[PDB]
């Protein structure tokens, strides 16, 4: 959730997974 990465977290928000800061 909650971040700029395509794929989702578990909120099917938005991920924040990157692979820099």
């Amino acid at each position: 959730s909650l971040g700029s990465s395509p794929y989702n977290d578990i909120l099917g928000y938005p991920a924040l997974i990157v692979i820099y800061p």
